C-alpha cells in the first residue's frame, strides 16, 4: 500500500520536525492538487526513495534510524485500524502462521499493483523459528522493524537474529527468531 504508507510519512514528519521542514518535503515531490489523497493510489518505489533521501538531507537523520521509527509508528497503526484484524489473530507466534496465509490473501486480492516475494516458514519447535525470505531487495532493517513493531503493541521481547552465511548475500537471506529467557529467571538449576 503506497498509498497508505505516505499518510503515514506526512504524520510523521509534521508532528516530531514542523511544518515547515514538512512544507520543503513536499517541494522535493512537489503537490499537484491538496496533498492528501488518502489510500487508494499506488506509486513507484523511486517515490518512497526520493522522499526518504530529502530526509536525510533536510532534517540530516541516519536512513537506518529513520527506517526503524516508520516500522513502529505504521504497524501500530494497522493494529487500532481494524479490530477484526487483531481480533482473529490470538499471539505473535500465531501472527507468522497466517502472516501470509490470510494477512496477504486479502490484500493481495485487492488491489493487484502490490507484488510481493516468496515467503516459506520452517518451524524447529517452540522457543525456535526459522524464516526464509527470497527477494533481491532485502533490508534487514525494515524486517526488523515490522516484527518488533509487533512486539510493541503486545508488550513482549522477542530476538531477530541472522545468520552470517547468507548475512552478505541477496536473494537468499536466513533469519533465526528465538525467545529471549523470561519468567522469573531460570539459568538451568541452580
Ligand atoms: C509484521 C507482519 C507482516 C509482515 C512480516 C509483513 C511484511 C511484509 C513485507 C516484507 C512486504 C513486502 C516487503 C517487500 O517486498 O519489500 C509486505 C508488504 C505489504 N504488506 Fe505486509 N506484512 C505483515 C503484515 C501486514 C499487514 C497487517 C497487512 C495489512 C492488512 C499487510 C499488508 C501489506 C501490504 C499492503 C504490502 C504491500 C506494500 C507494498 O506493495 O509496497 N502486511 N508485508
Amino acid at each position: 500500500m503506497m498509498g497508505m504508507v505516505f499518510t503515514g510519512l506526512m504524520e510523521l514528519i509534521e508532528d516530531e520536525f514542523g511544518y515547515e521542514t514538512l512544507d520543503t518535503l513536499l517541494e522535493s515531490c512537489e503537490l499537484q492538487s491538496e496533498g492528501i489523497y488518502t489510500s487508494v493510489g499506488s506509486y513507484d518505489h523511486q517515490e518512497l526513495l526520493q522522499l526518504v533521501v530529502k530526509l536525510s538531507e533536510v532534517s540530516s537523520v541516519p536512513v537506518t534510524e529513520l527506517v526503524r521509527l516508520f516500522g513502529k509508528k505504521l504497524f501500530v497503526e494497522l493494529i487500532e485500524g481494524h479490530p477484526e484484524i487483531a481480533n482473529e489473530m490470538k499471539d505473535s507466534f500465531d501472527l507468522l502462521s497466517k502472516i501470509d496465509s490470510f494477512i496477504h490473501v486479502e490484500v493481495y486480492k485487492l488491489y493487484p499493483q502490490a507484488e510481493l516475494p516468496k515467503f516459506t516458514c520452517d518451524r524447529l519447535g517452540d522457543n525456535d523459528i526459522r524464516l526464509h525470505y527470497q527477494s533481491k531487495r532485502p533490508f534487514a532493517s525494515f524486517a526488523e522493524g515490522l516484527l518488533d513493531g509487533c512486539a510493541e503493541y503486545f508488550k513482549e521481547d522477542f530476538t531477530i537474529s541472522r545468520t552470517p552465511e547468507t548475512q552478505d548475500s541477496e536473494t537468499d537471506v536466513i533469519f533465526n527468531i528465538t525467545r529471549a529467557p523470561r519468567g522469573a529467571e531460570n539459568l538451568y538449576f541452580q
